[PDB]
């Protein structure tokens, strides 16, 4: 009577939900995708630019927020929902992440290394079901080809989500408190992957 | 509610300076030589520089300030914005610099050696970002081709800015107090450099 089902998605649900937005990006001109990622990479390095871009989807701007805008706007803008909405869904995700994670997302964009973390986070989400239960995981990141150890980017991304990380087994221990941010990280990495290329 | 943020990055500063700079790169190379002739004299004479400021805020003037004016009004004589505004932006910047720096800028003009300290000041600005935080920089001026020790032109330029300077590492330490003058100095060097070609 109070609602039609459970509170929490499974990974397949989360994957499905992000994939519909991701397909609208996957079907776009490679020229436009190159321009957005160039801007988004910049916006992820400047938290103030990020705030401006978001405020601006609620007239031209300077800098990275302005560049992103120009991939979503007619002359005279005239914001176009079919492009602007996907970027709103990404920007929403990014509000759950730390500044540190944004910069790593920037670094991942520049070095064009998004599929490694995507596959890591993605696979931790899938194996962590059900997300409400704390659990230790057999999965070691290094054996998928990521750098691993306290300084590594994959480490920091996951540390900022709130997982407890070891340099030896168990490498990853799932904390239900990290649900929000891993799901937002997965979504951010996936949306950014849809643009480039792939 | 109360739109952006206070301080720019070097990229913003460089963009803003380049707007003015490109309109000097457009002008005919006869007038550019005439103008740097007078500007060199105006940098060596503080009283003349103030008369040039005041003249632009036009009756003629004697001397170095008169030379610059005759490149911005003639042979009418009333002010031509398209030439005057650039000289006004340079004169604005020069207000933030000391009498000592003005002379060094005169020296750099006459020697035609502006790109060295432009590239020095330029590179320290780009690296010291964010400007409001104190930090030690590993950039050594000597390995950019500039003279470097207590008496050298490049050194004094930066000392007058408020930076703390070593003959040995750390060679330059960024004081956030030096912001105003470094941006002044950088913009003055760039404007002067754009007239020179290069």
């Amino acid at each position: 009577v109070p609602a039609e089902g459970a509170f929490t998605e499974d990974f397949q649900g989360l994957r499905a939900e992000v994939e519909t937005i991701s397909k609208e990006l996957e079907l776009l001109d490679r020229e436009l995708c190159q321009l957005l990622l160039e801007g988004l990479e910049g916006v992820l390095r400047d938290q103030l630019a990020l705030r401006a871009l978001e405020e601006a989807l609620e007239e031209p701007l300077d800098g990275p927020a302005g560049a992103v805008l120009e991939c979503l706007v007619l002359s005279s803008g005239m914001l176009v929902p079919e492009l602007a909405i996907p970027v709103v869904y990404l920007l929403g995700a990014l509000t759950m992440l730390s500044e540190t994670q944004h910069k790593l997302l920037a670094e991942a964009l520049e070095s064009q290394t998004l599929l490694g973390p995507l596959e890591l986070v993605g696979s931790l989400l899938e194996q962590s079901a059900p997300w409400q239960e704390r659990s230790t995981m057999s999965l070691p990141p290094g054996l998928l080809g990521n750098s691993w150890g306290e300084g590594a980017p994959a480490w920091v991304l996951l540390d900022e989500c709130g997982l407890e990380l070891g340099e030896d087994t168990p490498h990853v221990c799932w904390e239900p408190q990290a649900q929000g941010r891993m799901c937002a990280l997965y979504a951010s990495l996936a949306l950014l992957s849809g643009l480039s290329q792939e």
